[PDB]
Formats: C-alpha cells, sequence, structure tokens
C-alpha cells in the first residue's frame, strides 16, 4: 500500500545523518561557488531520486560581503589617536577546522562603509521600550553616540532602525552571556555554549517584505531594471557591527554616565553597565572608533526547484522550501532543515518509482540568499506570483529542524491547526519517559496551551523566514515545526557562529538522530496530507475562534484609552460582527463540507478552502509596508521575528497617547476598523454559497 504510513516509514534518521554531514564539511555562503556548487549536487540527487523536474532558477541580487585585503574592526582609541584595543579579526576556527578556507569573518551584512569615531551609549537591547526609557525617562541623548546593544529579544535589523532613528552615528552588536551561555554548560566545543570569542553574523536590513533591495515588486532576472543604491529598499544608513563578549567587556567596562535604569538592563558580564554616554573620569577622553569597509555587490543566487506532478490535480501545488545558503558551516540553520527536506524527497520518490504519484503537485525548493534577507525565496515567488496566487495550496517551511532537544515548536495558520493535532496524534514521541505514547500527547504536556486544556501550544506566523513572501504577501496557508528547548529552565548559543557544526548537533543536540527524524514525519507528513487529501485538510472553524481571540485583544488594546474612544467615537462593533459572521457562515460550510460523489462541488468546495487564507489579503498592504498584505498577521513593526495580529489597527494604537494630533491618530484607529471588519467579513463571504 502507498499511504502516508509508507512515506513515513521510508524516512530514516541515519539519512538524515548522512545528509547533515555531506552538507556541512565547507561553507556554503550565498553568492559563493562552493554554495552554487551545492545547488548542482542537489538538483543531480533530487533527479536521481525520481522527481519528474528539477531546475535552477538564478537572480542577479544585492549582496554583501567584507573587504578581504581590508578588514573590519572597532578600535578604543586615545587622545592621540592611538589605538590601544582591538576588536578581534576573526572567530579561533572549532577544533580541525583551523585550515578551512573562506570561513566569513564575523560582520553585518548591508553595513555601509565608514569610520565613525564617539562616545559609547549602552541601549540594552535596542527595542522600541529600550529607547523610550532612554530618551523619554532618563533623557539620554543618542545624537551623535555610537550605540552599543546586546543581541537578543528582537530581530537585529530592528534594533539598528531604532539606533539610527535615535540619531546613532554607529552600532555595535554583542552577544550577552546572559542570552547566549546556559549556567552549568560548557563552551565549545565541550558543550554547546558560545564562547567568549565567538560573534554572531546576520543582516541588518529592514526590507519589510521586499526581497532584493534594488528590484522591489519584480524578479531581478537579467533584463530587471534596478533601483540606483540610494532609492534601495532597507539599507541603513550607519556602520555596524558585531563582536563577543570578551571584546564587549573591553568596551562596557570603561562606561560611565548614569547607571543602568533596573536589572532587566544588567548581563553578566562583570562591568556596571552603565548607560553611557563615554567613559568614566580617566579614560573621559578616549574614544570609540569602527572600521567598516564591507561593499554591496549584486551577486548571482541559486534556488533548487524539484517538481513531483500530481496524478489528479497537477496544477494545484503545495510547497515545501527550506535554504541552503549559510553564514559558515550552518549545522543547524539550515542544513539540519536542508538534509530533513533531502530525505523527505528521497522518501516520495521511492513511492513514485512504484507507481504512485499525489494527487496534487508537490514543488520543493532549496532557496539561495535567504540569510541576506530571503531574497532567493522572495525573488522566485515575485518571478512565479500568477502561479502561486491562482494554484498555491499551502507552504511549509523546512529551515532548522532543531534548536534544542525538548519538545515540539509549531507556528501556522489557523487553517493548519487540526491538520498538526491530527498528525502528531498520529506518531510516535521521540522523547524519554514518553515511550510508546504520541508525540500529541509529549507535545501537549511539555507545551500546553496557555487557553485550552488537553492541546498543544502553536503559535502565530512570525518573519525572518522563507514562507514571509507566501504568507504576508501572497496569502498562501503556511506552516513549520522543529524541535525547541524549554524556554522556562533557560534561541540557541552558537546561532550564526563557526562552532555551528556537524559535530554540535551530532555530539549535544540530537546524536541518535530521533529529534530530526521526529521533525522530519511532522513537515512531511503535512505535506503528504496537504497533496493528497480528497477534501484540503484545511478547518475555517478554527480561523474563526482565533479571530474573536485577536478582536477580543485590539478592543482591550484599545480600552486603554477610554476617554478617546468617547471623543472620537471609536467602536470595534464591525470588528465583532464580522468576526461572529465569519463564525456562522464558517459553522454552515464545514457542515455543506461533510455532508455535500460530485467532482466539481468538491473543488469549487476545495477553492473555497484554498482562497479562505488568500482572502485576509489587502491588494493595498499595510500603511507604508506595501509587501505585507495579510490583514489578520503582519511581522511586528518592532521585531520582525514575531508575529502581530491586526498589525494595521495594533500600529495605529501602538504609543498612541504621545502623538501630538489625537484627532488624526484616533482617526487611523477608525480606518484601520474599518479595513479589518471588511476583510473580515469579505473573508466570510467566500466560505458563502457560491450562487
Ligand atoms: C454581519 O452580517 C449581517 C447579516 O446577517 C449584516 O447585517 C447587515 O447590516 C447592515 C448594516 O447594519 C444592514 O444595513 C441596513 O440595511 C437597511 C436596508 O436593508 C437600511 O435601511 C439601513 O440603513 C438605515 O439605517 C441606518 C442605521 O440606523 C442609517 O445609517 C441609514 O441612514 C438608514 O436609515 C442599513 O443600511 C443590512 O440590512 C444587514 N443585512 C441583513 C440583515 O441581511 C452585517 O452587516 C454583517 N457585518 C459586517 C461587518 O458586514
Ligand atoms: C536564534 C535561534 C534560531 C532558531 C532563530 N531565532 C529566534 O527564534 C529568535 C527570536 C528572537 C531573537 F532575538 C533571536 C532569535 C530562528 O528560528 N530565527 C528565525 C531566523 O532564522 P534565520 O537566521 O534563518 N533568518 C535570517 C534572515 C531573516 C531576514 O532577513 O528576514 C536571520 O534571522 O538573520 C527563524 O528561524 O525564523
Ligand atoms: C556529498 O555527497 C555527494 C553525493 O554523493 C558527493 O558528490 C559526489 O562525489 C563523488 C566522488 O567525488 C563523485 O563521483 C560524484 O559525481 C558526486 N556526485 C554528485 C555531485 O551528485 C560529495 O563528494 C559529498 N561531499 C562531501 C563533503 O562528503
Ligand atoms: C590596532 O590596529 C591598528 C591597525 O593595524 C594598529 O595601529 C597601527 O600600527 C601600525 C604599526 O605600529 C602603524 O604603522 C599604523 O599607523 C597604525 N594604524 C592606525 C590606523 O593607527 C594598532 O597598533 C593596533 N592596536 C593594538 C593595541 O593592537
Ligand atoms: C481531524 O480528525 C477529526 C477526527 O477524526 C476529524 O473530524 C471528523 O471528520 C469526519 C470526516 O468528515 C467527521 O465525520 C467527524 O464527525 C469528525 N469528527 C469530529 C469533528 O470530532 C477532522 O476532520 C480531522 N481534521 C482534518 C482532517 O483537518
Ligand atoms: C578592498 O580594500 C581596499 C580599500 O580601498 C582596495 O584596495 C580594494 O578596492 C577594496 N575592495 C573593494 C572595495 O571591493
Ligand atoms: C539631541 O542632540 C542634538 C544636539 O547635537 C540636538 O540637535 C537634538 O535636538 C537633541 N534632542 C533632544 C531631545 O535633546
Ligand atoms: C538534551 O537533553 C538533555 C536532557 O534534558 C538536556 O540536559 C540537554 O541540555 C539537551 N541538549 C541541548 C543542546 O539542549
Ligand atoms: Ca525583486
Ligand atoms: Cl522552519
Ligand atoms: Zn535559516
Ligand atoms: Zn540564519
Amino acid at each position: 500500500k502507498h499511504n502516508m504510513k509508507a512515506f513515513l516509514d521510508e524516512l530514516k534518521a541515519e539519512n538524515i545523518k548522512k545528509f547533515l554531514y555531506n552538507f556541512t564539511q565547507i561553507p556554503h555562503l550565498a553568492g559563493t561557488e562552493q554554495n552554487f556548487q551545492l545547488a548542482k549536487q542537489i538538483q543531480s540527487q533530487w533527479k536521481e531520486f525520481g522527481l519528474d523536474s528539477v531546475e535552477l532558477a538564478h537572480y542577479d541580487v544585492l549582496l554583501s560581503y567584507p573587504n578581504k585585503t581590508h578588514p573590519n574592526y572597532i578600535s578604543i582609541i586615545n587622545e592621540d589617536g592611538n589605538e590601544i584595543f582591538n576588536t578581534s579579526l576573526f572567530e579561533p576556527p572549532p577544533p580541525g577546522y583551523e585550515n578551512v578556507s573562506d570561513i566569513v569573518p564575523p560582520f553585518s551584512a548591508f553595513s555601509p562603509q565608514g569610520m565613525p569615531e564617539g562616545d559609547l551609549v549602552y541601549v540594552n537591547y535596542a527595542r522600541t521600550e529600550d529607547f523610550f526609557k532612554l530618551e523619554r525617562d532618563m533623557k539620554i541623548n543618542c545624537s551623535g553616540k555610537i550605540v552599543i546593544a546586546r543581541y537578543g529579544k528582537v530581530f537585529r535589523g530592528n534594533k539598528v532602525k531604532n539606533a539610527q532613528l535615535a540619531g546613532a552615528k554607529g552600532v555595535i552588536l554583542y552577544s550577552d552571556p546572559a542570552d547566549y551561555f546556559a549556567p552549568g554548560v560548557k563552551s565549545y566545543p565541550d558543550g554547546w555554549n558560545l564562547p567568549g570569542g565567538g560573534v554572531q553574523r546576520g543582516n541588518i536590513l529592514n526590507l519589510n517584505g521586499a526581497g532584493d533591495p534594488l528590484t522591489p515588486g519584480y524578479p531581478a532576472n537579467e533584463y530587471a531594471y534596478r533601483r540606483g543604491i540610494a532609492e534601495a529598499v532597507g539599507l541603513p544608513s550607519i556602520p555596524v557591527h558585531p563582536i563577543g563578549y570578551y571584546d564587549a567587556q573591553k568596551l562596557l567596562e570603561k562606561m560611565g554616565g548614569s547607571a543602568p535604569p533596573d536589572s532587566s538592563w544588567r548581563g553578566s558580564l562583570k562591568v556596571p553597565y552603565n548607560v553611557g554616554p563615554g567613559f568614566t573620569g580617566n579614560f573621559s577622553t578616549q574614544k570609540v572608533k569602527m572600521h567598516i569597509h564591507s561593499t554591496n555587490e549584486v551577486t548571482r543566487i541559486y534556488n533548487v526547484i524539484g517538481t513531483l506532478r500530481g496524478a489528479v490535480e497537477p496544477d494545484r501545488y503545495v510547497i515545501l522550501g527550506g535554504h541552503r545558503d549559510s553564514w559558515v558551516f550552518g549545522g543547524i540553520d539550515p542544513q539540519s532543515g536542508a538534509a530533513v527536506v533531502h530525505e523527505i524527497v528521497r522518501s516520495f520518490g521511492t513511492l513514485k518509482k512504484e507507481g504512485w504519484r499525489p494527487r496534487r503537485t508537490i514543488l520543493f525548493a532549496s532557496w539561495d540568499a535567504e540569510e541576506f534577507g530571503l531574497l532567493g525565496s522572495t525573488e522566485w515567488a515575485e518571478e512565479n506570483s500568477r502561479l502561486l496566487q491562482e494554484r498555491g495550496v499551502a507552504y511549509i517551511n523546512a529551515d532548522s529542524s532543531i534548536e534544542g532537544n525538548y519538545t515540539l515548536r509549531v507556528d501556522c495558520t489557523p487553517l493548519m491547526y487540526s491538520l498538526v493535532h491530527n498528525l502528531t496524534k498520529e506518531l510516535k514521541s521521540p522523547d524519554e519517559g514518553f515511550e510508546g505514547k504520541s508525540l500529541y500527547e509529549s507535545w501537549t504536556k511539555k507545551s500546553p496551551s496557555p487557553e485550552f486544556s488537553g492541546m498543544p501550544r502553536i503559535s502565530k506566523l512570525g518573519s525572518g523566514n522563507d514562507f514571509e513572501v507566501f504568507f504576508q504577501r501572497l496569502g498562501i496557508a503556511s506552516g513549520r515545526a522543529r524541535y525547541t528547548k524549554n524556554w522556562e529552565t533557560n534561541g540557541y548559543p552558537l546561532y550564526h557562529s563557526v562552532y555551528e557544526t556537524y559535530e554540535l548537533v551530532e555530539k549535544f543536540y540530537d546524536p541518535m538522530f530521533k529529534y530530526h527524524l521526529t521533525v522530519a514525519q511532522v513537515r512531511g507528513g503535512m505535506v503528504f496530507e496537504l497533496a493528497n487529501s480528497i477534501v484540503l485538510p484545511f478547518d475555517c472553524r478554527d480561523y474563526a475562534v482565533v479571530l474573536r481571540k485577536y478582536a477580543d485583544k485590539i478592543y482591550s488594546i484599545s480600552m486603554k484609552h477610554p476617554q478617546e474612544m468617547k471623543t472620537y467615537s471609536v467602536s470595534f462593533d464591525s470588528l465583532f460582527s464580522a468576526v461572529k459572521n465569519f463564525t456562522e457562515i464558517a459553522s454552515k460550510f464545514s457542515e455543506r463540507l461533510q455532508d455535500f460523489s460530485n467532482p466539481i462541488v468538491l473543488r469549487m468546495m476545495n477553492d473555497q478552502l484554498m482562497f479562505l487564507e488568500r482572502a485576509f489579503i489587502d491588494p493595498l498592504g499595510l500603511p507604508d509596508r506595501p509587501f505585507y498584505r495579510h490583514v489578520i498577521y503582519a511581522p511586528s513593526s518592532h521585531n520582525k521575528y514575531a508575529g502581530e495580529s491586526f498589525p494595521g489597527i495594533y500600529d495605529a494604537l501602538f504609543d498612541i497617547e504621545s502623538k501630538v494630533d489625537p484627532s488624526k491618530a484616533w482617526g487611523e484607529v477608525k480606518r484601520q476598523i474599518y479595513v479589518a471588519a471588511f476583510t473580515v467579513q469579505a473573508a466570510a463571504e467566500t466560505l458563502s454559497e457560491v450562487a
């Protein structure tokens, strides 16, 4: 029999392990020859695995690299201009990799060039609320200062935008052991903790979903007309550089000016965490100087696209995608996901060789340049947007399979909640103490839902990964699943460092590759069901439940301002009405879906299921973010990684007590309530009888 069990049983932990090892021996930085060679290898193997067609789709996009002969570094400089302390030029390479070439040194991708010299201000995590505290409460002025911020809590691009808007002239990012060193575990190579010389690479763009900075809206193909650099999307205006905590200690230890305002501003280093500006009395004339010489360069990137043509509905696409490019070895990010995809393709191909085909078409993708701003997935979706929005059933992401070994973590559209519950009840838990129990049971025990007993936590989709264009721009139902850590006893310390290797995973995270296998079963099982179930496995009623929860939430934010709501007649009545209607219509649609031999009624109904996520797209986009078009979910304006619900209303309400023209500010709240109520009602109406 060719069924989901046959698919799942064919997956092997040992294969995943072999693929991970194969993908992590050399760096695969976007735009480099090594990553093109890997793309060609994957294309060749997916063909031998049995896919119908496997092509490379290439684009020429803006990337960023350090200058090999003019290294980036930061100094403390004395009044004579002697550089008395220099940060490191590279991370000490791990055992047995000290002779590996082409390890990119730590840098912040897309930093402009410069050599700004100034007094430091310490800004905690450089969050919106951290800058509010400095500027509003502490009266500290960042204008013309070099800001030093600890990584953590929010996407680093948002930190840089926040620093830039505060008037900073440069930003130094560092990893504090409070956020990247778990008490009682040793530093790599003896444990999974970050050494003091370890440094997190990463881009600092604010693209808001645009893709390649030079071609927003359109694929960066051979004849593309590119913006000039000055009009490019999302580039920072000030130099930025990341350092480890050995170097951070040397920069912070001399800091003077005001004390930290409270303990939430103190990390774990033996320094006072003074905010500044500048250094204490004896060192008051020393300054900090950055030296950044990285260059932005249009560079070719390559996605691998594999197709397994559907037997019955070949014009319906279920997509499994994850990136291939890495900062260095990519032992977790992304190759622990890419090895899983590879094994999933292998299993589907085994079934195909025996005469099986899925009902719908399955597309498999190995995306390039994800680390430089989701560039590969976004350009390809821009090229294929018409096919995707008329034919795209679902997108399942497949980046890092593990960031811990504790329990499952799922982020998805509500349309997939029932699918995920049902699938995980049929899978075996890999956890110690749950042998013979279902993954649903272990997951539910370890990560209970905050609102429903006997159910697991499932989070919103945020952003910062390759599902963004499919979900937030095009409105295709999207999901992701990975193994995670237990937050309450404690993402991973060695993220984006040279120390993230095959050995890290094999020694400290998943020696038996059983968590990888469980993740392969969840991702692959989701894809199987989406591509094969007669009726698409989406339950519209789960969207109705969450819509009410988000409506309650946004109403409760607004209700902190009862006087203004009276003055400006701010009512949420239309939004609750739309949600009530969605609930009623979804319930009726569900009855018909179960009560309807008619392939036209079925496909009509499958089309209503597929276009339901699509109905939440507003073609005008959110304010000043034209590529975030989903009205229910957008990446938080303060942290790209986090999802925000009813983002247009949320952002209109945010910090509203500070706006100088309240009439105008509350008018825009009302406008966003109208947009949201209308979109919910329009989405509901796509589920009504069609004529
Ligand atoms: C949720 O679904 C319900 C349907 O079950 C839907 O109800 C509709 O509400 C609208 C807006 O309230 C109703 O509009 C009315 O329509 C009549 C004609 O049928 C008009 O005469 C009304 O206008 C008069 O009264 C207004 C209010 O006092 C005045 O402002 C106006 O100047 C007129 O004097 C009014 O337009 C509509 O009839 C119902 N439809 C039904 C019951 O079928 C509701 O709108 C849905 N929610 C959302 C958010 O869409
Ligand atoms: C660091 C541990 C990781 C498993 C990680 N991080 C977080 O969950 C997280 C949350 C808050 C935070 F401040 C840092 C990390 C995580 O999953 N991050 C995101 C980002 O993954 P990626 O590194 O592949 N994406 C790139 C590029 C993102 C973009 O350009 O939009 C990046 O974040 O630099 C994700 O997987 O969706
Ligand atoms: C990763 O695995 C691939 C595929 O098995 C290896 O590439 C093959 O290498 C052999 C021996 O050099 C060649 O004869 C094949 O033609 C290659 N096949 C391809 C590219 O499809 C590759 O050597 C492995 N890499 C590492 C680091 O182990
Ligand atoms: C930090 O690095 C800088 C740059 O390499 C060093 O300063 C240079 O020292 C050389 C040799 O003494 C001089 O010829 C250059 O003129 C200096 N360059 C600059 C830009 O000042 C500096 O010595 C290093 N500091 C420490 C403590 O190692
Ligand atoms: C998840 O599984 C449940 C339990 O089997 C499914 O709900 C059943 O669906 C069948 C087939 O239409 C109905 O006859 C039953 O009445 C349903 N039982 C319930 C709601 O308790 C549900 O459809 C599955 N979800 C999917 C496939 O997305
Ligand atoms: C790198 O280093 C120096 C800086 O001027 C120069 O010789 C070379 O052009 C630079 N490479 C670039 C800017 O791409
Ligand atoms: C902060 O610094 C500069 C002084 O160079 C000034 O122009 C700016 O208005 C100041 N802002 C505040 C809020 O003090
Ligand atoms: C793996 O699981 C064990 C048992 O809970 C835990 O002590 C260890 O910290 C885990 N490893 C990682 C990398 O989280
Ligand atoms: Ca583009
Ligand atoms: Cl993922
Ligand atoms: Zn990744
Ligand atoms: Zn990454």
